[PDB]
């Protein structure tokens, strides 16, 4: 007999502690919750000239995870009343009224169907002026909804207009109304003096020290969220145990488990990505290859809703890995956070390793 702490202890001993000298990582926090348990483990230093070990304070970035909760803030609105998935960002945005892209619904800013928003806002669009024209200046290219292409400025814009739906900065949004639903205690938009012990350095491929700094204030849905393990743990538990929640957020995580179109084996949620369950390593696999990833995919109607499901989402940014992932049947979750980058298919290859073998 081994105790079930251990024995998931032992598995990410197994799984993900390796990566940490496969690829130079500094520090690596993986959290795993089973049936409303959750099991925390830290590796190595939040700070290397520090010496500062990764905990549960340890505070990283989410990188493009963050568009998880945009997604939940998206569904908290849209069941509010506060916006519909069929209007289109001209009607909160009034600049944007009488242009192409006020053609496109929000949904699909959501799901990167526009037909021409590419995966970065251009490196000289910094205020909000430039980002204005950024879109004013948009015209489509593919049939809008036609094509998936992964796209920051599209879910940006979606964030964007959830956040003029609600009447506050999307900072705050976040900050006020959606982690305090979920009972988030240390996930930020911006993350306070008070807390800045506690935010862990990116380190590049170097190993050299670096902290996310860039893009417009619009790209902070796509990529501008840090947040702790306990806090992702959480959050997975509440996208595990919506029930558990008030309507509004209940009723918003809900709207992200929602799968809107499919591309292959992959269902695109608000999101999330979702896939039937039990999927195969590859199909996990698939969902992060260049082909999705990088280039356009046309899209096609979901014919078998999968009532058994899985949902998962990869996030980088230059100093920072996240990957998050749950099993709403077999009650289980995943977190992995890293101050530096690893390949997206470690991760899923060391949480589908793990998941599998623990015991049900």
């Amino acid at each position: 007999n081994t105790p079930k702490d251990q024995e998931i202890k032992k598995l990410v001993d197994q799984n993900f502690k390796p990566l940490l000298e496969k690829y130079d990582v500094p520090g690596m926090a993986v959290g795993v919750i089973q049936n409303n348990k959750k099991y925390e483990m830290y590796y190595g230093l939040q700070s290397v000239q520090d010496k500062k070990a990764v905990n549960s304070s340890t505070i990283f970035e989410l990188g493009s995870v963050s568009k998880l909760f945009t997604a939940t803030a998206g569904g908290y609105a849209k069941n509010k009343g506060k916006i519909s998935f069929d209007d289109t960002p001209g009607k909160y945005w009034k600049e944007l009224k009488n242009t192409p892209i006020d053609q496109v619904n929000l949904l699909q800013l959501a799901t990167y169907t526009s037909g021409n928003l590419a995966l970065q806002f251009p490196d000289e669009v910094k205020t909000d002026q430039q980002v204005l024209t950024f879109f004013k200046d948009w015209k489509p290219k593919n049939s809008i909804g036609e094509y998936r292409q992964y796209s920051n400025p599209s879910i940006g814009l979606f964030g964007k207009v959830v956040a003029l739906s609600m009447n506050k900065p999307f900072d705050q949004v976040l900050e006020k109304t959606i982690f305090p639903a979920l009972g988030l205690k240390h996930s930020y938009v911006n993350v306070p003096k008070t807390q800045m012990q506690n935010y862990a350095f990116g380190y590049n491929q170097e190993n050299q020290p670096i902290r996310v700094n860039r893009g417009p204030l619009d790209a902070a849905p796509a990529y501008g969220v840090k947040s702790t393990l306990p806090d992702m743990l959480s959050f997975i538990h509440a996208n595990l145990n919506p029930q558990k929640y008030p309507a509004d957020i209940q009723r918003a995580i809900n709207e992200t488990h929602q799968g809107r179109y499919q591309v292959n084996t992959m269902y695109q949620a608000l999101g999330w990505e979702e896939f039937s369950y039990p999927a195969t390593l590859q199909t996990l696999l698939d969902s992060n290859s260049e082909q999705i990833v990088m280039k356009p995919n046309k899209v096609t109607a979901i014919s078998k809703e999968p009532s058994v499901k899985m949902y998962h989402k990869t996030g980088s940014t230059n100093g920072f890995g996240t990957y998050v992932v749950f099993i709403p049947k077999e009650n289980i979750g995943l977190v992995m956070l890293t101050n530096k980058r690893i390949p997206n298919e470690e991760r899923i290859k060391a949480a589908y390793a793990v998941l599998n073998a623990i015991k049900k």
